[PDB]
Parts: structure tokens; sequence; C-alpha cells
């Protein structure tokens, strides 16, 4: 009952999931003058595998790849987080045009796509889904996308995309190391927040990364080839994919930089 079109967007949620106007929903608008450098934070570390990934799928409102998460060598750890979380799965949010498809912004300014690596607590939860219904339950690194070079290691998952672009349809995606798309910098905002797609639960530890990824126009454009659709329905193109800046609602935002 929920998407990103006209009738069923964003703006419409809260009619289904209340929990769509409470006091942590995410994105963010992310004032990094306004962000509180916090020196005592752990440095963050994503310490990740090279073949933990399964297979990559359109599932109607992103494209997601998933990762054996049944040990605790593909994990989140330091920062804001008092314990390693699983890489359970990633997954992007991109726009129509080439100004817009974030989720979070900074200082206003969106970027054309995010990345969103979710992880979960584990060593707590017995499953995912347990976890996503708890505050400290999942632990969401969210990347920008930039266009620029063409990312070499990207290719393999943009050259990937066309065999899923319509619905409900997925492919085995072997050997992709995540660590693969994230920047040279680990500096990074985070904030108590939600899912960002319904149930819109209260659960993630969100950490931004400051730096963004670049991938070609090209790279950008095979994600813009993707369908909303299934293979027998009209075509209608999966762009436009993010939730808009929700309302901070006197929540901190913390810095592990200064700005
Ligand atoms: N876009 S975001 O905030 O990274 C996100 C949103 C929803 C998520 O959960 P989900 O994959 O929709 C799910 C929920 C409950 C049970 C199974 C799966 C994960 C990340
Ligand atoms: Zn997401």
């Amino acid at each position: 009952g929920w998407g990103y079109g006209q009738d069923d967007g964003p703006s419409h949620w809260h009619k289904l999931y209340p929990i769509a106007q409470g006091d942590r929903q995410s994105p963010i608008n992310i004032i990094s003058s306004q962000a509180v450098y916090s020196p005592s934070l752990q440095p963050l570390e994503l310490s990740y595998e090279a073949c933990m990934s399964l297979s990559i799928t359109n599932n109607g409102h992103s494209v997601q790849v998933d990762f054996n998460d049944s040990d605790d060598r593909t994990v989140v750890t330091g920062g804001p987080l008092e314990g390693p979380y699983r890489l359970k799965q990633f997954h992007f949010h991109w726009g129509k045009k080439h100004d817009v498809g974030s989720e979070h912004t900074v200082d206003g300014k969106s970027f054309p796509s995010e990345l969103h690596l979710v992880h979960w607590n584990a060593k707590k939860y017995s499953t995912f889904g347990e976890a996503a219904s708890a505050p400290d339950g999942l632990a969401v690194v969210g990347v920008f996308l930039e266009t620029g070079d063409e990312h070499p290691s990207m290719n393999r998952l943009t050259d990937a995309l066309y065999m899923v672009r319509f619905k409900g349809t997925k492919a085995q995606f072997s050997c992709f190391n995540p660590k693969s798309l994230l920047p040279a910098s680990r500096h990074y905002w985070t904030y108590p927040g939600s899912l960002t797609t319904p149930p819109l639960s209260e659960s993630v530890t969100w950490i931004v990364l400051r730096e963004p990824i670049s991938i070609s126009e090209r790279q950008m454009g095979k994600f813009r080839s993707l369908l909303f659709t299934s293979e027998d329905d009209e075509r209608i193109h999966m762009v436009n994919n993010f939730r808009p800046p929700q309302p901070l609602k006197g929540r901190v935002v913390k810095a592990s930089f200064r700005a």
C-alpha cells in the first residue's frame, strides 16, 4: 500500500504508519554548524569481508544486495555504537534528475543518490525483524553519491542491474565487497532516527559519512533504468525513491570532526 508515486508517496505514509509523524523520524537535514563535535566517540570501523554477498534483488522500492549475516565477519563497530552490528543488506535511493535523490541533506543540499548499509544488533536480538523494532536494534551507515568519474568497483553492480530491471527479480551476486563503496574518510555525523521506509520504526542509529563517493553519469543512469513495475505492467521507472527530511524535534546531531 506504499510507494513513491503521487498517490502512495512519503507525504501519505502517515495515513498507514502513524509513527511517520514521530519524534525520531529519518532522514533529516544536517545543519553542519549545528552539529556537536563529540571527541569521546570511538573510531568508526567498517570490517567487511570480500565474499559475504549473496544476491541482488529489485524489491519494488530499491535494488538491494543481501549478505550472509550468520556470523560477525561483516560488521560496523565504534563511533556511537556500543558493540558490533552485522551487515544484512545495502540498497540505494536516487532521483529522476541529477540534483536530487538523497534522503539526508546537508545544509539543505541533496546528492543524486544515497547508499544505505544496514546493520543489526545480532548479539542482542535473534532476528533482523526483532532488532528492527528496538531503539538500539539497527545501525545504518549512509554514504552520499555524487556524479563525476566512473567508479571501477561500481561497474560490477551497475552491470548487474539489467537482469533485475523488473520488480520482484533477483540474481546471484557473489564476492562483492561493500568496502569498495566507502570513501577514504571515516568522518561522520550520527543521530538517533528511524527506518526511512515503512514500518518507519525508530530503531536506527544513523551514521552518515561526511565524504561522498563518486560514480559516473552512465553508472547513475543504470539505476534510473530499473523499474518500479513488474514484467507485465506498463513501465514506470524506479526514480525519486527517497523520503525527504523530517523534523529534528530537538534531537542532537553529533559529528566525529570539526566543521
Ligand atoms: N532505508 S533504511 O532506513 O536504510 C531501511 C528501511 C527499512 C529497513 O527494513 P526492511 O528491509 O524494510 C524490513 C523490516 C522489517 C522486517 C524485515 C525487513 C531497513 C533499512
Ligand atoms: Zn534506505
